[PDB]
């Protein structure tokens, strides 16, 4: 490999998975508090339109 | 037929390999410090272009 210091590829990939998991956790903790699994349109576009009608 | 003081051929030969070594050493201790093996275009002209684009 390139045993270097200027680039840390292993850190970079673990960063992407850390951010993806943190934003997934942050996607939760607001469905618990609000009591709904859909509170923004990005969660379920189909669900928002139908649920508002019921 | 050949032993003299005016010309020291072996002295220049070892001198030539002395600078051929200290120039390679001069090229090192800069790649280590900077962390890049490409810091001037003379090291790799093609490598500089692709690395800069990347």
């Amino acid at each position: 490999m390139a045993v270097n210091v200027n680039t840390n590829v292993s850190a970079m990939t673990a960063q992407r998975y850390l951010t993806s998991a943190t934003n997934a956790q942050q996607s939760s903790m607001e469905r618990l508090s609000s009591g709904y699994k859909i509170n923004s349109a990005k969660d379920d576009a189909a669900g928002l339109q139908i649920s508002n009608r019921l």
